[PDB]
């Protein structure tokens, strides 16, 4: 668990196969779209799925969302993910 109040907040990541590396954020699953040096912007990793055009900015330890997600979080889908990063 994570609780507490601090104006710059943490963030977490993933890594996976050929393909890139994913962004835990809103108990959701990202995708490094493109970076502008400084920024790096990000998609739901469910756009090609759920059809989910959701997109946020990662920016050093912080993060920012775009748009919103049409589909629900799947804690049980995004540990399956992590298993395979923490082994
Ligand atoms: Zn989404």
């Amino acid at each position: 668990g994570s609780s507490g109040s601090s104006g710059l907040r943490p963030l977490e990541f993933l890594r996976t196969s050929l393909g890139g590396r994913f962004l835990v954020h809103e108990s959701f699953l990202y995708r490094k779209e493109k970076a502008a040096g400084e920024k790096v912007y990000w998609m739901c990793r469910d756009q090609a799925r759920l059809g989910c055009r959701s997109r946020a900015i990662t920016q050093g330890h912080r993060i920012m969302v775009m748009r919103s997600h049409c589909h629900q979080p799947d804690l049980a889908g995004l540990e399956a993910l992590r298993q395979r990063e923490r082994l």
